């Protein structure tokens, strides 16, 4: 109940809110069903239009009108929006030609310049060229100021992940908004687009902008729009904010269109039925933007034009169906559509088991349009696991695709010619990012980036201080004129040990036989160099990773490769070698196919031994730096030594294996020489970040040698690949990925057939950021490089998707 018998009387959208049963007068009361009796008649005027008319210019003011074009409207803060242009002759925004603007010009009282968040629902980065001529306003945006080709959504691309992320610069995992529908096991309660559960503040984690302005004293419009408030009154209602008295009026803004995703679910992100939607949008931003030059603000305001996600072709003949899968279908819920969600539909019922349910969804159909997997083998990139509302089974969908439950789900619940949710890596799914202003550069296009990075951005263009999220500070630094945030390297925390020879052959009982005693002044002080690092500027291009946590762990030199090997872990944390476009690939000679060598550098009790691999019929080994790129017969005995040994299911040597023998040669004949880091990572609890000795729940049996969830490589090369990796002068290139360790090769339908058509593929599959590896070992690469440490950041943040041109 809400005693709405209080007038809006001259509070039209007012910003504080009055609680129960007091009735509102601010944009939420329509949602809250707590308006007040006249809010409508008042505050949602529609007489007139939106638009000054010759006749109308110079008139009496009548307050009944949607907006004015009388004598007094400027100092009221009301003309519509074309006003000036009609009235006074002056021209629209658009038909200026752009000017720099060099510094802020903000009429007096402005103590900053504002921000408005124009966002656009759907906006498919592609409509950016492909719809460039009926979309002069946007296009001018984009020109004049700075824009990204293209930015790169969360996962999953629906509508309110995406656009509480680009408020709280979280990944869904850790804002909680992990779909549109989201049902909580701890709340017994499901979280819709419709109905009013969505209101209740115990979904919403993280914290957005507008709380992030409020606490640090910037004052803030609201950020959402009821759906019956037309776009118009939208515009006007920030302009109006933008009136108000210097110690009332809100530094940051947002405006929201449902459109275009609203008519691309309707006719596909390119039906010819797009084009209108697409000039109304622009018609909008015309309107602001003469708004803003109308109250002198179109050169003191930043302006970012963003959108949610993309748009892809989807229609109902394009479902496949759970029911052609499963017997016992009605003992699942399905959340369907562009990915899938799965859990039992009783927990009173404990034989549900994900086992048999993913066995059944696997590579059942040559055609299959969907694969599914434990949340914990998703792709580390989409970051989607570490959340109670993510179900323990996960299907993603292919591109151009749904998922659905039975036949009747999709008839009785073809209307629909267009979707999104897939894989944020997708094209289709890829939107739009434009800077505009003052603070903003000149006519600058920047690299694509994700939109988890733009908190941080929108923070320092208000001067806030960010609240933590996941963003990396500093990454984004390149799209902006004058810089708030002044990013440093943390401090290593840990120093490594540079241990000697140390132990005799006949202290360790490791139970490792190796053939190796085939036996010169000249060529014996040269490898003791070799252990001593002559040859690390060659291995270890951008100086050691440094050891973010409390840990106990030695630099091993070697003529090929040098590592950081746990004494904890009893592995490599990190292990780093050149290989050059002139180098060879050799074999594994038949005496040393299953030589492991004790390392003289560390102890027997430090070290891992064969006898663990003999008992477990699970687990073998590989090595992180390989045998088959060693750069003489002599020095592949290095490769051989215990501290290069790593725990590897007989499944996953098969991809490591041609990774190694392959892959890396023919990205050094591409690149010009790569420089490879490759390593372990720990992640049991899938929270995306480094597990702790007292964490580890896998050992090789019989031992304490833990059993990573993961391998990761960074792959790195000069960008102008005519200069070799050993001596680029210039800008990087990587490539990096997080492979599971898995005793299966269930992901890869086509993992019976040779290396050379499956292995690749997975490897893209799970392509990586630095940063996210970064995060999953607590270490911190590229700390010594010619780059500025800004660039390094972006460089961290890069993600090799593999997708063909947007
Ligand atoms: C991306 O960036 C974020 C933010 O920096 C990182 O997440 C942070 O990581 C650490 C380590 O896991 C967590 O620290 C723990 O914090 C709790 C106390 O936490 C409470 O207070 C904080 C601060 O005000 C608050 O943010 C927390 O909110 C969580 O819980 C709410 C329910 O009570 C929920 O509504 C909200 O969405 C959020 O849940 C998420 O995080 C929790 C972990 O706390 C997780 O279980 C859940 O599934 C959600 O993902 C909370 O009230 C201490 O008691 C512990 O000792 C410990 O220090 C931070 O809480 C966490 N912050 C946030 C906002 O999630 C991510 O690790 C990073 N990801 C990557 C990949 O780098
Ligand atoms: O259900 C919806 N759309 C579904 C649809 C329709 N047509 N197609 N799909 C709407 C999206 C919501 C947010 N809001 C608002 O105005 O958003 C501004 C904002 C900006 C940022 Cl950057 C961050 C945040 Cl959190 C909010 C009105 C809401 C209801
Ligand atoms: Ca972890
Ligand atoms: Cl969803
Ligand atoms: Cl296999
Ligand atoms: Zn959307
Ligand atoms: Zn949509």
């Amino acid at each position: 109940w809400t005693a709405t018998s209080g007038s809006c009387k001259g509070r039209c959208f007012e910003l504080q809110e009055v609680g129960p049963p007091d009735c509102r007068c601010d944009n939420l009361c329509k949602s809250y069903s707590s308006c007040c009796h006249d809010f409508d008649e008042l505050c949602l005027k529609t007489a007139r239009g939106w638009e000054c008319t010759k006749d109308r210019c110079g008139e009496v003011r009548n307050e009944e009108n949607a907006c004015h074009c009388s004598e007094d409207c400027l100092s009221r803060g009301d003309c519509c929006t074309n006003y000036q242009v009609v009235c006074k002759g002056e021209s629209h925004w658009v038909d200026d030609d752009c000017e720099e603007i060099k510094v802020p010009e903000c009429p007096a009282g402005f103590v900053r310049p504002p921000l408005i968040i124009f966002s656009v629902d759907g906006f498919r980065a592609s409509y950016m060229k492909k719809g460039s001529k009926v979309m002069p306003n946007i296009e001018k945006l984009r020109s004049c100021g700075t824009h990204a080709p293209y930015m790169r959504p969360v996962y999953p691309t629906k509508t309110f992940p995406n656009l509480y992320t680009l408020a709280t610069g979280l990944y869904p995992e850790s804002h909680g908004i992990v779909g549109n529908s989201m049902y909580d096991p701890v709340f017994d309660a499901s979280f819709h687009l419709r109905g009013r559960e969505k209101f209740n503040h115990r979904w919403w984690g993280g914290q957005p902008l507008w709380i992030t302005a409020t606490k640090q004293g910037v004052r803030a419009g609201t950020f959402f729009w009821s759906v019956s408030i037309p776009h118009e009154r939208r515009i006007l209602t920030i302009l109006q904010w933008l009136s108000l008295p210097d110690n009332e009026r809100p530094s940051v803004y947002a405006f929201y269109s449902e459109q275009p995703d609203f008519s691309g679910h309707k006719y596909g992100p390119f039906g010819p039925e797009m084009t209108n939607p697409l000039r109304e949008i622009d018609k909008t931003v015309g309107q602001l933007m003469d708004g803003l030059k109308q109250l002198r603000l179109h050169r003191c305001v930043n302006v970012i034009f963003v959108g949610d996600h993309g748009m892809e072709d989807v229609t109902c003949d394009r479902t496949e169906f759970l029911s052609n899968y499963l017997t016992n279908v009605d003992d699942i819920t399905l959340v369907p559509g562009t990915l899938g969600r799965i859990r039992a539909k009783s927990i009173n019922n404990s034989k549900y088991d994900p086992k048999t349910i993913i066995a059944a969804l696997t590579c059942k159909k040559p055609d299959q349009h969907f694969k599914p997997y434990m949340k914990q083998h998703l792709p580390k990139r989409l970051h989607y696991a570490n959340n109670r509302r993510i179900e323990d089974i996960h299907l993603l969908v292919d591109r151009r695709w749904h998922v659905a439950r039975k036949p009747l789900d999709v008839y009785k619940k073809c209307f629909f010619q267009g979707d999104h949710g897939f894989d944020n890596k997708v094209n289709s799914m890829q939107t739009v990012f434009v800077g505009y202003g003052p603070t903003f550069k000149y006519r600058t296009k920047v690299p694509p980036f994700e939109n988890i990075e733009l908190y941080n951005v929108m923070c320092d263009l208000l001067g806030l201080k960010p609240a933590p999220n996941n963003g990396t500070h500093g990454s984004l630094n390149h799209l902006l004129r004058t810089n708030t945030f002044r990013p440093t390297m943390p401090d290593e925390v840990s120093r490594p040990n540079y241990p000697g020879i140390m132990y005799l052959q006949s202290e360790f009982d490791l139970g490792c036989t190796c053939d190796d005693k085939v036996e010169n002044k000249l060529e014996e002080l040269n490898k003791r160099l070799h252990t001593k690092g002559s040859t690390k500027e060659r291995h270890l291009l951008y100086g050691r990773p440094a050891v973010l946590y409390r840990t106990s762990y030695d630099i091993l030199y070697h003529t090929d490769f040098e590592s950081g090997y746990s004494e904890i872990f009893l592995m490599p944390l990190w292990t780093s070698y050149t290989i050059s476009k002139q180098a060879e690939v050799s074999s594994i000679p038949e005496h040393l196919t299953n030589c492991v060598r004790p390392d003289v550098r560390v102890s027997p009790g430090f070290s891992q031994n064969c006898l663990a691999y003999k008992n477990d019929k699970q687990m073998s080994y590989g090595f992180l730096f390989p045998p088959y790129l060693s750069s003489s017969p002599e020095a592949k005995y290095d490769a051989f030594l215990v501290t290069n040994m790593v725990p590897m299911y007989p499944a996953f040597k098969r991809v490591w294996a041609y990774f190694q023998r392959v892959l890396v040669k023919k990205y050094a004949s591409e690149r010009n020489g790569v420089n490879v880091i490759s390593g372990p990572i720990f992640d049991y609890n899938y929270d995306g970040l480094r597990d702790t000795e007292d964490e580890i729940k896998q050992y090789v049996e019989g031992s304490s040698i833990p059993v990573p969830t993961h391998y990761y490589s960074i792959i790195t090369s000069c960008l102008d690949f005519t200069q070799p990796a050993d001596k680029c002068d210039g800008p990087l290139s990587v490539s990096s990925f997080i492979l599971p360790h898995r005793p299966d090769n269930d992901e890869s339908c086509n993992s019976s057939e040779d290396e050379s058509k499956w292995v690749e593929e997975l490897m893209k599959m799970h392509t990586a950021r630095v940063r996210d590896i970064e995060h999953l070992t607590g270490l911190d690469f590229y700390r010594k490089t010619s780059r500025s440490y800004s660039e390094i950041l972006t460089l961290k943040t890069y993600l090799h998707t593999y997708e063909s041109e947007i």
